[PDB]
């Protein structure tokens, strides 16, 4: 292992800063000072830090306190070298956001959440963030008739397009990344998966600067294939940022260390981010951000162990994934399974639909029974990945 | 109850025709003749019938048999009055489609599946279908490295855009509807949810004639809110057809009768299709198609009971949903919860992002603590829907 | 439907008293005075109230304070007539319980937890409770190597047998009810389902006074059929208490109002509680307790509405379920499907194994293809039940 | 890693013999001659083979045919040396079993099923099997009113006690292993988890020779922790057999190769099977049986590869898990986290309940805030385990 700033490992203030209050109990750890967070992360090898507005500046803070806090915070960044690649807004903790921010049924709350966002774009630009994340955690319902489902999406579009037009208007070098979550805190959250988020962006006026921020655990909460889902985001050129963590099953959002959830899936996630596609295509070159929570059973030595562990796991997996693809038995196994064959277009250069239809060899005279004999050898190919992952090869 | 053709209840041939072979056992019912299917459905009050190419014409059938089968089939339609609103292709039963049709790793199979589709568009147009459904049941994997995820989506786009360009080329009055499914038969199926399907359509060259065919049970297999998901399809103006059935939980695709799964959700599904949105907007006016399977424990009297039951459930639920929205206590409950308030734009006519930011009343001088006191009364509003559903009001 | 004390609707103090703090935000409602909870519930028709030691008496409460609180609460009970059928212990909120109470890895903590339970048995006895509930919320792990799993069960056994032994010694008219939950707050909780709870009880020294307290939503968090789970518990005579609420799928513990989750399942649980088993058998006679949480979106008017909705839902389901079994059409359908034939022993009186295998009629010349022809008509029985549920019959 | 007969790898005939028929398509592979299965498995290092009555002997097999088949298969066994450790009955494939075998609603069917089992006990005994497995696949319902649930358990009990009684009477050296599955093929299956299986066994007349046969993927279909489930079964001394495979989430029964599902869980199951409990306790000593299905995409080369992958995966996990516990660093971490302190009884020798509640140190003056400071360091213990798993240590 041994991470270095070149690796682009970024951590949120709320991750290591998470004190342990869950639904059935109080905090088990003392508050973490943000200046202490910066110094500790930088010592460990992180490249940058992210935060929610209220992670740094209390909801209550007076103008004088905002500036006091920011001066110390900017000093620490200076002292250490950490960048601030992403900034986000808390539109979920305060009681006012109980029915959402942007899709709150109350119009005065929608205006209040949108202004909170607009002000936060100003700080984002001031900090040098390239990405502004939006996780609509309270946008949804417990009951199906609580909302006019079409109006909720119109109100979501108004907020996102107002914010986007504001970025464009000010010429900030910022992009919006939406973050999908199927449920929790709401019984049903709007734009629950990568797909729903991607689809929604296509209905926006300012869609060009809006992309996604998928999170491992979140897609796994709907039982989906995370690599499949980031693949589709990348393919659409909408994978703007990423949150890496662990989740074991469909249950509450666990936010374990990356690699402490579905290990085999984490491996293929790393192969996609590091290696990209077998036949070539797009690559994700942004930060490797960890949106996790250090288990409440553990003290501060567990907090810094867990931060370390996120980075180690990614570097261990990276290593095994480079070895796996480089392996000539793997490349031959890949060749056999038709991995490169899928890259070939289906139609010959210039062939029309009409041409393929009436090509006797592709249909009328095709031997479907003989084509069905093909041994795709997907099991053997899977077996080679696991052995590479197990450090066995 | 009592359905009539005006209700637009359509059934697939494979639904009532399902003989009971599941993964752990053989068929428990005798094959259903298609001409018997047409006569029986029409007697029950159905409006139309749908089918997969191989539901009617065996894979093997010679040209002479195709025409014999179609003549009898067209005669029965004539005899009875049933329309054929949707046609689809089987790209999953034959051993040749073991790695998919359109995204098969084998290029010769991709060509064979696309030609099978092209020929089937011709029959679709011949039959008077307005919708051509595409359920990519074998498009996916069990193992993450079996596929080049970007190439799979390029091969999916090539098939769908070739088929679409073919419709446009021939001037058929047909639209393509993709049908999402999270898993089964594959461990992970591409375009697993409504969202993923919607997003994918936006990357197509011929996206204008491509929409979705969501299925109750399928979105429920990822634990999603079906009404939420069809809401988003409708909002995007992509809800081209629908498959209604029942599913109890995240497990195998059960395909129970509509209403025999998640009842409360079926109720709100019916409220959305019949009533549309509380503040007005889009409406789904296509057929009410039932993609279900009559439980294998039951004989043919259970088959016709189940067909009846699909229609009854929808009409019972429709009744309760009309009463619920018409109810003045419900409309006042709705008013109280802010259902109509969400329809109001957030920004005043002409207000800019800049204007809202610096409006002291929306941010600086906003009383967030007072706005948080609002009783949204969502529980009471839910309670009124259940009582209407229970026939209690 | 108007509840009367005779209905036996019990409510925990923590239910209507739930303030709204969740993992992503703060309390939305002010604390509830216990005196007031008692009075309000008494006006609604509640029969009794239940509580956790710390819901009533603060963790750090001095003795003078404990006496006052108890004085106020016993005054309230005397004034209103509310009974206190169950008392439980909080072994999950204080940070000392972060790895469990009874199965904490730290021995001093295990000792404290058992002491804390023993004292609470005295209190339970002085309050007149018949049931003592144990919900081991912190008993489990996030990670598989955290626990010696055989040793966690010995530790669990030690604690519960010590508590049972003490009950017996003291002559208290108290039974212990264990309550399963699959996950949350821990990634995996010990004794996660009704099956695991019943199984563990059989390894206990004092299992005769140890039974279960299943909760609707907890069984649905593993995707099990709650009606089937309480039927096993009844069948083993181990259904000592029940916790009624609603859950809308496999996700975080929702604790919605009873019937605000899976509706048909709610209906069939009510049918089991009220009508018992179709061929007779044990019947559940304890409190009909609601362990739910008033959505945080709702103000105090919502709290009493939701309290009321629980009893309304239950009474509405009871009315329907009584009509359902009383229907001649329903009884006929039941007959046809073999619901009453299941109740007949398989063997004949004094028919042994050998007698049966040698009986020619039963095996050697049994016509399996003719037997397989039976139309069980389970679909039609199900349709009849739903029609009773919707009150269209 | 090369398996030897000493490893005790057993395979069902239906596993490598699985032809590829699923719910959406036909068989992709030709039938496997049983003689050949035996020989191939013997060359790979299998120790034994298992089967279902009908995998070997057709349902309609005449007596002359049954004798031949048995002759061929016993020849094969004699030639290769393969043992037959478990035999099971098919009570799910024929349409007669559509509502179950033992808990079918039709009494004549229940009789046939019990007869069919009794005969198969004779066969099992003649083959030299130590275990008799019962997987009640058709025992359950799709709908809640289909069964008298107390009566379904009496019927289940009757059947299993009759089979156990008969074993005892005949003097066979056979134990019965019940195998839970939550759903599929039925919507809900009776005795769905290890907990339910263990619980039911305690209500049996002859429960002493009745234990469990848990399957990896089945527990993961309810989202439970398989390692925790087999630990309860071990702890109760009821782990008679095990079925190893992989499952990638809550969905249809995948039956992938062992380790091709949840990897860390596989690792921790292997650690439990090989290393036992950290503080000692019972140990599992039966066959390491694989109940998997070779993906249908793969030809016969894939079948033997996958067979082989199962034993490779298991041996690789064993190597790692032995290294893991042998590591001093790992043992130190274990010490720190209290893995060995869990094993110490909570009470002191001859310390009663009263002694403890009155012990001041344990409760009255226990410093709960100081105890809560303990850093359990479960995260770091977990990181060490994963690092052993990936062989980076
Ligand atoms: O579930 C919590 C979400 O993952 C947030 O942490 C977003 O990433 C930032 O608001
Ligand atoms: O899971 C099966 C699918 O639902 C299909 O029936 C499509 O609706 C038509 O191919
Ligand atoms: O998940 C929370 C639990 O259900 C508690 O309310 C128990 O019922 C009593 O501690
Ligand atoms: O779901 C199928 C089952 O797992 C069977 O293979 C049993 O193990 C034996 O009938
Ligand atoms: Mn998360
Ligand atoms: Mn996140
Ligand atoms: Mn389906
Ligand atoms: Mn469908
Ligand atoms: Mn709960
Ligand atoms: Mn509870
Ligand atoms: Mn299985
Ligand atoms: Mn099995």
């Amino acid at each position: 292992v041994q991470p270095t700033p070149a690796d682009h490992f970024t951590f949120g203030l709320w991750t290591v800063g998470w004190t342990g209050a869950d639904p059935f109990g109080v905090a088990t750890r003392k508050n973490l000072d943000p200046v202490e967070a910066v110094h500790k992360l930088a010592e460990l090898g992180a490249y940058g830090i992210t935060f929610h507005d209220n992670d740094l500046i209390p909801f209550d803070a007076t103008e004088a306190e905002r500036e006091k806090i920011l001066g110390d915070f900017n000093q620490a960044l200076k002292d250490t070298g950490l960048k601030v690649p992403m900034v986000t807004t808390n539109l979920f903790s305060h009681p006012v956001f109980k029915d959402g921010g942007f899709t709150s049924n109350d119009r005065s709350i929608r205006r209040f959440a949108l202004a909170k966002v607009l002000h936060n774009i100003d700080l984002a630009a001031e900090m040098g963030a390239e990405t502004f994340v939006m996780w609509g955690g309270r946008e949804g319902s417990e009951y199906d008739g609580s909302k006019d489902l079409a109006a909720a999406l119109d109100r979501m579009r108004e907020g996102v397009d107002t914010a986007a037009g504001y970025i464009k208007d000010k010429g900030y070098n910022l992009r919006i990344a939406l973050e999908p979550k199927p449920n929790e805190p709401r019984g049903d959250i709007f734009l629950p998966t990568v797909g729903h988020g991607l689809a929604f962006i296509e209905q926006l006026e300012h869609g060009d600067i809006v992309g996604l921020n998928p999170e491992t655990g979140h897609e796994q909460m709907a039982g989906l294939n995370f690599t499949h889902g980031i693949a589709q985001a990348l393919w659409a050129e909408k994978l703007f940022h990423i949150d890496l963590n662990g989740q074991r099953g469909i249950k509450y959002d666990q936010d374990l260390v990356f690699g402490h959830g579905d290990l085999t899936s984490a491996f293929f996630t790393v192969d996609l981010l590091e290696n990209g596609f077998p036949n070539g295509g797009p690559k994700y070159t942004g930060p490797r951000h960890f949106d996790y929570k250090p288990s409440r059973t553990d003290g501060y030595d567990g907090v810094w162990d867990s931060a370390k562990a996120n980075m180690s796991m990614y570097l261990l997996l990276k290593e095994r994934a480079l070895a796996f693809r480089a392996d000539p038995e793997v490349q031959e196994a890949m060749k056999t399974s038709g991995v490169f064959e899928l890259g070939e277009t289906t139609l010959n250069a210039g062939e029309s639909a009409a041409d393929l239809m009436n090509d006797s060899a592709s249909f009328a005279g095709f031997d479907a029974e003989a084509a069905a004999e093909r041994n795709f050898a997907f099991i053997r190919l899977n077996q080679l990945a696991i052995e590479h992952l197990l450090g066995s090869r």
